[PDB]
């Protein structure tokens, strides 16, 4: 789907993200590459501010703006956050802020961090000759050594990788639905449900690639943001763009466009009620590159496959839809017990995104639960 | 698919007036509920109810009729006789078909514009046109609360705007053909009617009194996020457990000012301010196939940067005469908030959608004002 920028094998993923930027920018290049060392000396707030204000004119393709909008984006959260240790810059220079914020209305993203930046803009493969492993991949911008962003970066996006293939397959289920086409339907439905349980395995990846320490005080300090947030009150000052401080919530998988996909299709009406996990998540869709919060937008506006399930008394067609919706809890499930092991064993001696973590997740997930047939 | 009417644009072609008599119960309540609450006896009518199934519901007007009754019940009921005995739990007999409704058509359980204005109303005479005198309300509050004036003016204005909805697709189809001549017809014919949609607005004093609004009417259409008389928010026993918060009715939850805001990229929804969240949750108070419909015109690509690209002075003065419109619009309406509010008020404060009145009133029209491509 050219439309939505949804790639056939690697779905929401930017498909074979750009590495290099015009060497016109190689002072913000050089900058984001050398993040570790540059935050560790104490000489990275000092090569932000001693910056030259560049233009964003001489970044042409979508790939180009993506990858700046990466660079930009890394070096915001270090210049904010410092070593990471509580002492904080509550003004961004006009030199970085400028461009960033410019760049940021051009892509219709807010000026900070996102998902889309630093996971599916956040890749390459090592042999273009060989599959889409965590062997043969590997992440362009990390924060410090040690802090566990590429397995962390890189699990996320194998994840949506998976769901790819279940992605693939949503025009089959509303077309076979106008189309008043059961068996296709269930098939359709069947083979969601298959992917969705093909994800799970993709999942166990976490523990392999990330220890709870390195996620918890270090990797998810550079992921959070200025909203709701005690260490910057009224948020971040963008120098030469507002006068004024703007609150923008850290990176999260709530900005993943995957699981509110699933939830539109198989009406999980997870933005439904007035509840703070509905806001949540409807909030984190103005975070989503626009093409992606057009998809959901355009999936929403579809009839109800949940309706149509029911409408008709057909046991099959029920458990294959219940096998979908069953394969999301399972995940949300799985997805607990990782924020059990790497936030509050890790806490016991806040995730990114700001919510209040185990309520908002055992909301989502039991909002899912909700939805069997059965 | 999206709703909308080529006549009454967003608001619900010819409503229905009465329910199955399966739910005559619902109906005398709702039918009297200036004389119950007066009397004393509305609370305990409520109380007195059978849980009703809303299975006997079967079209999607008598589930929004449905949704009108029981909204107007359970503003009574909380708000009482509107000087502050409140009540914090909604009965099950009520709370849980009300619920059941409110999620089959997928809108929140609390009184909303698209029901007290959009399905709130009849023509007296159907072979009359519609106009104010050819028309009424179905549901009132309060003998003197003024409702309907209050929302017969409001559907006024929304029927007024349905005349320029209708040439929302000539827009974008003139982008796509790159038909210039055909594009600035259409945006001069938006403007006409939004210049018309104004002197609807006028109407407002002959109906609706300051008294009447701001002591009665406001009180009721007034809901339970962020207020101080239902901190928690209401328990809609046998549905849910715990209180849940939903923010009172407004023009807010209207999609006119919406879509035409999407359409001539007037960045009301953008950012993370009061203003552009308060409008953004509105929209999940209207009707699915209407928050779609603005939602998709979001996904459209934009008449301001098209108008903005092309070096054509009679093209922006068409998209100009489209934003002055709604500024116009908007400064009209001030004057209407100093009138119906600010004076009330300072003779003894919020409006009924729960925002800081005053800035985000001044906010959505500054950020309107900006958007004129030329002063
Ligand atoms: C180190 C491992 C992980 C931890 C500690 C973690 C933590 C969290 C937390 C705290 C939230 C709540 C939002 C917030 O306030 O930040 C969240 C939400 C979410 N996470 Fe994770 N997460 C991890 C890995 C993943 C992975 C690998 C994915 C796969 C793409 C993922 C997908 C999601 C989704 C979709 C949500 C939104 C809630 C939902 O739809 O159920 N997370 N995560
Ligand atoms: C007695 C008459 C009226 C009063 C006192 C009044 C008051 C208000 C107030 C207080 C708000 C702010 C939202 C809130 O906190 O409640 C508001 C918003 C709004 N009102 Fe009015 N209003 C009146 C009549 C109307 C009418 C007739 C219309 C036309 C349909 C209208 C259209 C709007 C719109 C579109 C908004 C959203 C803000 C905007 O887009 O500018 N109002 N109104
Ligand atoms: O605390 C967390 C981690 C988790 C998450 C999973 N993948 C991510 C990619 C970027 C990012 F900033 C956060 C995440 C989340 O949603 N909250
Ligand atoms: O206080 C107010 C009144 C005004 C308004 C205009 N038409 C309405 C229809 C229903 C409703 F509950 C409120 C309104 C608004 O947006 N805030």
């Amino acid at each position: 789907s050219k439309e939505y920028h949804i790639d056939e094998e690697v779905g929401f993923a930017l498909p074979n993200p750009q590495e290099n930027l015009p060497d016109f920018y190689n002072d913000w290049m050089f900058i984001a590459k050398h993040l570790p060392d540059l935050i560790e000396s104490g000489q990275l707030r000092e090569r932000v501010e001693k910056l030259n204000m560049l233009s964003i004119d001489h970044l042409t393709d979508h790939k180009s703006q993506r990858l700046a909008r990466l660079v930009l984006g890394c070096i915001t959260m270090a210049y904010v956050w410092g070593k990471g240790h509580g002492d904080v810059r509550k003004v961004l220079p006009r030199n970085i802020a400028v461009p960033y914020c410019q760049l940021s209305k051009k892509l219709e993203l807010p000026p900070i961090l996102v998902y889309a930046d630093c996971v599916l803009a956040n890749w390459k493969k090592k042999d273009p000759n060989k599959p889409l492993t965590y062997e043969n991949m590997d992440v362009l911008f990390s924060f410090r050594d040690g802090d566990c962003s590429k397995g962390f970066f890189l699990v996320s996006l194998l994840v949506e990788i998976a769901a790819a293939s279940a992605i693939k397959v949503i025009p089959t289920v509303f077309k076979a639905m106008q189309m008043q086409e059961r068996d296709t339907l269930l098939k359709a439905l069947l083979e969601i449900a298959s992917c969705l349980e093909k994800a799970l395995q993709v999942f166990h990846q976490i523990h392999d690639h990330v220890n709870p320490k390195a996620f918890f005080s270090v990797l998810r300090i550079y992921l959070s943001g200025w909203k709701g947030n005690p260490q910057l009150s009224d948020g971040l000052v963008y120098e030469g763009f507002w006068e004024d401080p703007k609150e923008f919530a850290g990176g999260s998988a709530g900005q993943s466009s995957v699981f509110q996909c699933f939830d539109v299709l198989l009406g999980i009406q997870q933005t439904a009620g007035g509840g703070h996990a509905a806001q949540f998540l409807q909030d984190m869709r103005r975070y989503m590159p626009p093409a992606h919060r057009n998809f959901l937008c355009s999936l929403e506006s579809n009839p109800s496959v949940r309706e149509f399930v029911l409408s008709k008394g057909d046991a099959g067609l029920r458990e294959a839809y219940d096998a979908c919706v069953k394969a999301l809890v399972s995940l949300r499930s799985y997805h607990l017990q990782i924020v059990t092991k790497y936030i509050l064993i890790p806490a016991s001696q806040k995730g990114t995104g700001g919510t209040d973590l185990m309520n908002f997740l055992k909301t989502v997930r039991s909002t899912t639960e909700k939805s069997l047939l059965k």
